């Protein structure tokens, strides 16, 4: 297990989201289906010109996994999926600048429900959440897992559970006050009203 910083600007991003007062949390969904489709279409791209790319599962989707008893919500994807370099350097990288202008909209009168117009929405998974865990799956490289309790820090570790073949796998502990959203029907009105345009199924799977 290695442990590593968040840069500066998205520690203090992440302290933003979770110490201010904002009751429009389920932005934080569609921020995080927004960005699964986003490396849908870079598989469906890359498979184009190489279709030997989807050897590691040929379908394209989104699952939703509520489950109450381990109070999680957890967003699956069968995307690019990321490599180890993607979750220790480059996705902190491409957020720099959105980060530093995002906070600098905040200042200017901005509301965080903006933040998806910055490219750092994932973030907003700590409105919701006390601690995220991330598994992926990239077709170069071993599975891993990434999991951040905010603070400053984040770490990485190879993956020894369940195989993904390929894909990205978020994983939301959600706070307590914060069970609405493992709830079938909030779920969908929050699916309809934000994610409506999505081009791969979004699947909800419903607890028995
Ligand atoms: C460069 N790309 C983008 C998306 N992608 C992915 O595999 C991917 C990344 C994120 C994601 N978005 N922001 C962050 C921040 C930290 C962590 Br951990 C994951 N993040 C996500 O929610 C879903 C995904 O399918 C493929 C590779």
């Amino acid at each position: 297990v290695e442990t590593f910083a968040f840069q500066a600007e998205i520690a203090q991003l992440m302290s933003l989201i979770i110490n201010t007062f904002y009751s429009n949390k389920e932005i934080f969904l569609r921020e995080l289906i927004s960005n699964s489709s986003d490396a849908l279409d870079k598989i469906r791209y890359e498979s184009l010109t190489d279709p030997s790319k989807l050897d590691s599962g040929k379908e394209l989707h989104i699952n939703l996994i509520p489950n109450k008893q381990d109070r999680t919500l957890t967003i699956v994807d069968t995307g690019i999926g990321m490599t180890k370099a993607d979750l220790i350097n480059n996705l902190g990288t491409i957020a720099k600048s959105g980060t530093k202008a995002f906070m600098e909209a905040l200042q200017a009168g901005a509301d965080i429900s903006m933040i998806g117009q910055f490219g750092v929405g994932f973030y907003s998974a700590y409105l919701v959440a006390e601690k995220v865990t991330v598994i992926t799956k990239h077709n170069d490289d071993e599975q891993y897992a990434w999991e951040s309790s905010a603070g400053g820090s984040f770490t990485v570790r190879t993956d020894t559970g369940e195989p993904m073949g390929r894909g990205t796998k978020v994983i939301l502990h959600l706070k307590e006050d914060q069970t609405e959203y493992l709830e079938e029907r909030r779920i969908k009105e929050i699916v309809k009203k934000h994610s409506q345009f999505i081009g791969y199924p979004i699947t909800l799977f419903v607890e028995k």
